[PDB]
């Protein structure tokens, strides 16, 4: 295993350091405004050094934006795939790209056998050749990598068992950043080469002056190279044909054949294109080819690359006929007229590549190494595209709620072959295709109309109905004798209770377990692990009776507390934000134990008096003019008091002290220890009066963020042996800081109301010395070392925080672990800083024509995590990543891939069992089985079972930690016959493992395996 801490890679290129040293500066380049005026030898070319040009027609097709999927499909898409079957068919030189399968998919569904015929003929001869080849072209900085997997694997899975063809050539024009996580997953997926666009304008300038567009992509922490993939990054301000033919748009609009009226299209540079003559081709050609030559001088090689499309091309007849034609007349005067030493013609990506590559054996070409990421994004001047990172923050929640419930869906369901009458297959691929979709980058980004935020959310949310139905089945057989199973695969045996989505105080949906002495004395539940190894975690249900007690299924009594239901309401008479307790439900609390990756049995029984094994928690509402707050038969009376500052402590964990307006304002890890100066405050931030107005994609501040003005807030204190905590309601959120015995949770309710040009973050101050260093996370998968440049706009240091972020100093860390993408930072020393929620008045301007004003509230949730790291064997100061601690991986996951629970809904469940998976291997803590997922349907004779192993790497700071089983995933299941390492798609098999055993891997590896059963 390669060591990913201590050998620094040695890169000729590195982004951080790249980035130290760029001025940024935005100077008027002439006609390539953010570029120089290109000057090419002409002797350069000869018959004997000539150039090849590929000029690769596409349409950019958005599964959703400013109109539905749907709306997208039957007013334009149909019509492009229809076309281009057609002129593909009747052109054979012609040629076309293809991205987004979710949209191929559908229009081949609809389409007759003899269609699917000559589809299947234009891709087989190379005609239409599909890149990427994902279910949508994903957001690659809110987007976890399981999502980017599971969406990739969709798309190529459907295009190997319908076009018989999986790419290997990845084109990604629109994502607003890249990230390195792509790489990493195609790379393990087959993949040779990969295209991007959107990079900052001064990177593209500062890369293409030295010849460094086209690089060999490696990880950042990988020294060797081996994960390594061919980029493309394409020079230019935007992927349409103004911008792709060469540095002068106002020349390279004249070659955009639909640009010239009919078509209700112009050039905005004021020259219109001209249908080519044999009058004026001569001529035209001389243009052409000298934005060609001069695009071609940012280049290694003599294969030059011109992408011909733009977005939704390529529909109409006439479109394809006007393009097609002029550029034939073009061609064939250019490739005849020995002078200009160039062979042009339409091509495909991977010709392109395949081209390239050619050269390079040939050697004319050696290509630079690199390594970092390419976030964040400013297409010109001060414009930095931040503000998608915190956009629709609902739905950005929504998609890690999902991700994980398709996740234990997809693993539930994988212990047994399941009869088609059971609709398992057809539920998970729906769940499956809703939750990819959604990856789209005007999907988890936010930014897309609101009625297409609507659509989204109920694909979701059926997509969520989807996995409770399959969890619940697969639980029933799972959990109940053979012989007594009876299932009923229509009917609802369990019923899932998320107590963190969509929230209280968003959505008033769990149910409440309903016990009586007249009615039902007892209540099973069944809490699912889908993690690996042994978790133990306090698990929370709502209950009629206050006296309630818990045992396992060996009736042993289970230590558990009560509390009350609190909900928090803006009083619009007193003008005051205040908690209301039930008084005919309230919540307990207990500790599940649960085996890796299987099922735990509980009983909830009612008394008519308090339990011995059942405490209850005791209340303190702090504020002035207080008035009673009556809880039924709640045990324990509210106390009241003014304001004042408080500690708390659960277990032997830490001790944390709040201000007397309920905020974290210090945290001691142990009796010894001092009280580290840790405050939580929310700040605001405004809109620009003058200038550019920030809107979903943009974040322009005007000027460092403003204190919310707090007045008195009411806050409540809630005591108990298993959890405490302390919520206060302050303007537009209710912040909850929770304790268990370790690292705290935090909640907000962020309901940021009618509050226009807001954005409302929280930000947390300490003492730490990080100076102007912070980490972030990339999709989930790694964590980056990031620099504040003083040199940059505020908004330039925003970045996506899809999962966590932290700042250290020689002796301590806080890491802040995330449920939810946002974008954060660390604008000072000692800083970090998360937005909550935005909600903007005006569009700006890229194409989305509204604002953000459909804010609907939100419970963010997080792990707050202190630690001294001064024995932990850290990367050296110039290493570009950082790494977790166990700690915070595991609060990480607590968050993300928490305990599942079910509540049985008839009276008796019986055959009843108390356990599933306790033979389970429980595997190393920085082990993970991402995803589990039988492949196969149950009329196959040999069944398959997929499973894709993650192993992160967890810094070493001097605990023993050991003891643990090795995990084969391969024996999971009875019956192996075989067991092979394939691509992480599943879709081809590299290594045929003998014993049958698939052995574990390295820190910062990613495997997938493929076991076959008899
Ligand atoms: O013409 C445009 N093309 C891209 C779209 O494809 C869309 O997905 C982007 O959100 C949006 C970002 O500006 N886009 C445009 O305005
Ligand atoms: C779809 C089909 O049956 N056609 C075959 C395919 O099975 C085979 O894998 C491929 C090799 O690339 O050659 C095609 O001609
Ligand atoms: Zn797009």
């Amino acid at each position: 295993c390669q060591d990913v801490v201590q050998d620094v890679p040695n890169v000729d290129v590195q982004m951080l350091e790249l980035y130290d040293r760029m001025s940024f500066k935005d100077i008027d380049g002439g006609v390539w405004k953010q570029g120089w005026n290109i000057k090419y030898d002409p002797l350069k070319y000869n018959a004997h050094h000539k150039l090849k040009v590929f000029v690769v027609p596409h349409s950019h097709n958005d599964p959703g934006w400013i109109q539905t999927f749907e709306e997208y499909y039957q007013h334009d898409t149909k019509h492009i795939l229809s076309n281009a079957l057609r002129h593909l068919h009747d052109n054979p030189e012609m040629k076309f790209i293809w991205a987004e399968i979710s949209y191929f998919a559908r229009f081949y569904h609809d389409l007759g056998e003899n269609k699917k015929l000559q589809m299947k003929s234009i891709v087989k001869n190379g005609q239409l050749e599909f890149v990427t080849g994902g279910w949508v072209m994903p957001d690659e900085a809110n987007s976890h990598w399981r999502n980017v997997l599971l969406q990739l694997t969709e798309g190529q899975t459907w295009l190997k068992q319908f076009m018989n063809v999986t790419p290997t050539a990845s084109w990604a024009i629109d994502p607003f950043g890249h990230s390195p996580t792509m790489p990493y997953i195609l790379q393990k997926s087959g993949f040779k080469n990969m295209l991007i666009q959107r990079t900052h304008y001064s990177v593209k300038k500062e890369l293409a002056q030295q010849r460094q567009l086209e690089f060999l992509w490696r990880q950042i922490w990988d020294n060797k190279g081996d994960t390594a993939l061919f980029t493309h990054m394409m020079p230019f301000y935007s992927y349409d044909i103004p911008h792709t033919c060469g540095p002068d748009p106002k020349v390279c609009c004249q070659f955009d054949f639909k640009r010239m009226g009919s078509f209700g299209l112009s050039c905005p540079w004021k020259v219109p294109p001209r249908t080519i003559s044999d009058q004026n081709v001569a001529a035209r050609s001389d243009l052409l080819v000298d934005q060609w030559k001069k695009k071609a001088e940012l280049y290694r090689t003599n294969v030059l690359l011109i992408p011909l499309g733009d977005d939704f091309r390529f529909k109409q007849n006439t479109e394809w006929d006007v393009q097609r034609v002029n550029y034939e007349r073009l061609f064939e005067h250019i490739n005849s007229q020995a002078h200009f030493n160039v062979q042009a013609q339409f091509g495909t990506l991977q010709e392109y590549f395949d081209a390239v590559h050619q050269a390079e054996r040939a050697g004319q070409a050696e290509f630079p190494t690199l390594s970092g990421d390419f976030f964040t994004y400013a297409d010109r001047s001060d414009n930095y595209w931040s503000g998608y990172y915190t956009s629709r923050p609902y739905h950005k929640r929504m998609d890690r709620v999902l991700m994980h419930y398709v996740r234990a869906a997809e693993m539930l369901s994988a212990w047994h072959s399941w009869d088609g009458m059971a609709r398992i297959e057809e539920r998970l691929e729906q769940a499956r295709r809703e939750l990819s979709l959604f990856q789209h980058h005007d999907g988890i980004t936010g930014t897309a109309k609101t009625h297409v935020v609507v659509d989204y959310e109920q694909r979701m949310q059926e997509a969520l109905k989807a996995c409770q139905m399959v969890m619940q089945q697969s639980v029933y057989r799972l959990l109940t004798k053979p012989s007594i199973y009876s299932p009923d695969f229509s009917f609802s045996y369990f019923t899932l209770d998320d107590s963190r989505w969509p929230g209280s105080g968003v959505e008033d949906s769990r149910t409440t377990i309903i016990l009586g002495e007249d009615i039902l004395p007892s209540k099973h539940v069944v809490m699912h692990n889908t993690l690996p190894h042994w978790r133990e975690q306090l698990v929370d249900f709502y209950v009629s009776s206050p006296f309630v007690s818990v045992t396992d299924l060996a009736n042993n009594p289970v230590e558990a507390q009560v509390s009350p239901v609190w909900s928090w309401h803006h009083d619009t008479l007193t003008k005051t934000i205040h908690p209301q307790g039930s008084t005919t439900k309230y919540r307990i609390i207990f500790k599940a134990r649960v085996p890796p990756m299987g099922l735990a049995t509980y009983v909830l029984t009612i008394s008519d008096s308090k339990p011995e094994h059942t405490s209850y928690a005791s209340n303190l509402l702090l504020r002035k003019n207080p008035t009673s707050l009556p809880l039924g038969q709640y045990p324990e009376d509210v106390k009241f008091g003014d304001p004042r500052e408080i500690s708390l402590r659960v277990g032997n964990g830490p001790t944390l002290a709040f201000s007397e307006q309920g905020l974290l304002k210090s945290i001691q890890l142990t009796q010894d220890s001092p009280h580290v100066p840790v405050h939580f405050k929310f700040l605001k931030y405004g809109v620009r009066s003058h200038g550019d107005r920030s809107g979903a994609y943009l974040f322009l501040p005007n000027g460092p963020a403003s204190p919310v003005e707090l007045g008195q807030p009411v806050v409540l204190v809630t005591k108990g042996k298993l959890e405490s905590s302390v919520s206060v309601g302050l303007p537009s959120v209710v912040h909850q800081t929770i304790m268990r015995g370790g690292a705290p949770e935090i909640r907000n309710l962020v309901d940021i109301g009618s509050l226009d040009n807001t954005e409302i973050v929280m930000r947390l101050e300490t003492h730490i010395d990080s100076g102007d260093i912070f980490y972030t996370d990339l999709n989930g998968l790694q964590f980056i070392k990031r620099r504040r440049l003083d040199k940059l706009p505020l908004q330039a240091n925003y970045y996506p925080i899809p999962s966590g972020m932290f700042i250290e100093d020689a002796n301590t860390r806080l890491t802040l672990l995330t449920g939810q993408p946002l974008g954060g930072s660390s604008l000072a020393s000692g800083e970090l800083e998360i937005m909550q929620d935005r909600r903007l008045a005006s569009d700006d301007e890229r194409g989305l024509g509204q604002g953000v004003l459909d804010n609907k509230p939100v419970l963010h949730i997080y792990r707050l995590v202190l630690e001294k790291v001064n024995n932990c064997v850290r990367p050296s100061k110039l290493h570009p990543a950082g790494y977790l601690t166990s700690a915070a991986h595991k609060a990480s996951q607590s968050l993300l891939d928490p305990l599942d629970k079910f509540i049985f809904a008839e009276n008796e469940w019986i055959g009843a069992q108390g356990q599933f998976g306790g033979d389970h291997p429980s595997a190393r803590e920085d082990l993970d089985v991402s995803v589990m997922r039988r492949l196969t349907k149950s009329s196959a004779k040999t069944q398959r079972v997929g499973y894709v192993l993650h192993r992160t790497n967890l810094m070493q700071c001097g605990t023993p930690e050991e003891h643990t089983q090795k995990l084969d995933v391969c024996h999971l299941l009875p019956n192996v016959a075989r067991c092979e390492r394939t691509t992480l798609t599943f879709l081809q098999n590299l290594e045929h493992l003998d014993g049958m055993v698939a052995p574990e891997v390295c820190p910062m590896e990613t495997a997938a395996y493929v076991s076959s059963h008899s």
